[PDB]
C-alpha cells in the first residue's frame, strides 16, 4: 500500500462545483478586494468569534504586518520559540526587530516558565506560536505580557479553530495570524493569510496598510504596501469552509486514534500530553520515537509518505547564526529535531490506510527491525 502525505488530489476531486462557482465569478470581474472576501472575512471571523479578520498576501505578511501595526521594528525584540517553521521567525526579521529564542515544551510549543529569562529592556512582544496545532499556554503567557508590559502577537497559522475552552486564538494577542496556503485545514489554491483583531482602529489601519495606503483611488493617507488576499481565492476558500468543521473534528479522532493505538509502545514512542481544555486542532501529528532515521526508512519502504518537521531547529539554521546561540542552548528544540516523525494523519485517509499506517509503526517496534 502507499499511503499519501498530501490530500490535495482527493480533496479537490469533485472539482466541477469549485469551477462552476469560478465560472460565474468570472463574469463579475471583480478581482481585486472584492465583495467575495468581504464574505471570507466575515465568516473566517465569525469562525472565531472575533469582530474583524483582514485577508492579507501571506501568513508571513500577516505577523509582520501586525507588528508594523504595533510599531515594532528595528531596535526591539520580539520573542518567540526555538521549535517552529521558519516563517515565525523570518516574520521577526522581515518587520525589522530582532528575534529572542526560547525553548519549547512536552507539546511542542513555548515553554511559558522560560519566557521571563529571556526578557530585556529591548523586548516588546510574546510571539507564541501555535505549532503543530497545538495551542501555547496563553493564560500564563497572558499573565507574563501583562507583568512586563509586553505585546502578544499569536502565530495561529497551523491552528485555524483553535481555542482554549471558552477563548479562541485571538482571545489574548492584539492579534493573531493564520494562513490558507496548503496544506492547511483551510487551505485555497495559493498563498493567502488572514489577522484577526478585537480592535476596530487596528483593522481600519491594517486595510488602509493592505492596500497601498490608499483610503480611495485617489489619496494614499500613509504609505502602505501590496499585500492582501485574492478575491479569486476567498472563492474557494468559500466553498471548502462549509467542510472546515468536520475537517477539523475528523482529523482530531484520527489523533486520538493513533495516541490510543500507541499507548502500550511508551517505551519506544512518546505521545504528547494532550493538555485539558485545549482544542488542538492537529495540522500535523508528530510524535517524538525511538530509532526516529530506521523507523522513517521503514515506513518509507512500506509506502507511507512520513515527514520529520523538522530536523535543524530555528537556533541551528545557517540563517541564524548571528543570533549567537548554540548547540545545548535548547535541549527541546534540539531533541525535537533528533526524534520527531510526522503520520499522514489527514481527513481524507480511509479506514484501511489509517489502520495500515498503525499496524506499520507498532511492527517497527514489535518486530524489532531496529536491530
Ligand atoms: C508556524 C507557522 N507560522 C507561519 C507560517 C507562514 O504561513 P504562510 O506560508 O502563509 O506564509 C507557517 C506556514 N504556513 C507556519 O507553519
Ligand atoms: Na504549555
Ligand atoms: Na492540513
Ligand atoms: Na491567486
Amino acid at each position: 500500500m502507499r499511503v499519501p502525505y498530501s490530500y490535495l488530489e482527493r480533496q479537490f476531486a469533485d472539482i466541477e462545483p469549485y469551477l462552476n462557482d469560478l465560472r460565474e465569478f468570472i463574469k463579475t470581474a471583480d478581482f481585486t478586494l472584492g465583495a467575495e472576501l468581504e464574505k471570507f472575512e466575515k465568516r473566517f471571523a465569525a469562525l472565531h468569534n472575533a469582530p474583524h479578520a483582514i485577508g492579507v498576501g501571506t501568513g508571513t505578511d500577516a505577523l509582520a504586518m501586525s507588528f508594523k501595526m504595533l510599531n515594532i521594528g528595528a531596535g526591539d525584540e520580539v520573542i518567540t520559540c526555538a521549535n517552529t517553521f521558519i516563517a515565525s521567525v523570518g516574520a521577526i526579521v522581515q518587520a525589522g526587530a530582532t528575534p529572542v529564542l526560547v525553548d519549547s515544551e512536552n507539546g511542542y510549543v513555548i515553554d511559558p516558565e522560560k519566557i521571563e529569562a529571556a526578557i530585556t529592556d529591548k523586548t516588546k512582544a510574546i510571539m507564541p506560536v501555535h505549532y503543530t496545532g497545538n495551542i501555547a499556554d496563553m493564560p500564563a503567557l497572558a499573565k507574563i505580557a501583562k507583568k512586563h508590559n509586553l505585546h502578544i502577537v499569536e502565530d495561529a497559522c497551523q491552528t485555524i479553530l483553535g481555542r482554549i475552552n471558552d477563548k479562541f486564538v485571538g482571545s489574548w494577542g492584539q492579534f493573531a495570524c493564520f494562513s490558507l496556503h496548503p496544506l492547511k485545514n483551510l487551505n485555497v489554491w495559493s498563498d493567502a493569510g488572514v489577522i484577526i483583531t478585537h480592535s476596530d482602529e487596528y483593522a481600519e489601519k491594517l486595510r488602509l496598510y493592505r492596500n497601498h495606503g490608499l483610503i480611495n483611488r485617489d489619496v494614499c493617507v500613509e504609505y502602505g504596501i501590496n499585500c492582501r488576499m485574492d478575491t479569486i481565492q476567498a472563492v474557494i476558500a468559500n466553498r471548502l469552509m462549509n467542510q472546515l468543521e468536520t475537517i477539523t473534528e475528523k482529523r482530531r479522532g484520527i489523533a486520538h486514534l493513533y495516541d490510543q493505538s500507541f499507548v502500550d509502545l511508551s517505551e519506544f514512542i512518546d505521545v504528547p500530553v494532550r493538555r485539558e481544555g485545549v482544542y488542538h486542532v492537529f495540522h500535523i501529528y508528530v510524535l517524538r520515537v525511538k530509532y526516529r532515521d530506521q523507523l522513517f526508512q521503514y515506513l518509507k519502504d512500506n509506502g507511507i509518505e512520513v515527514k520529520i518537521h523538522y530536523p535543524i531547529a530555528m537556533h541551528l539554521q545557517p540563517a541564524a547564526k548571528s543570533l549567537g546561540y548554540q548547540q545545548g542552548d535548547f535541549p527541546m528544540a534540539e531533541k525535537h529535531g533528533e526524534a520527531v516523525i510526522t503520520l499522514p494523519a489527514h481527513p481524507y485517509l480511509t479506514e484501511e490506510e489509517i489502520n495500515y499506517i498503525i499496524k506499520k509503526v507498532r511492527e517497527f517496534y514489535l518486530e524489532k527491525h531496529y536491530n
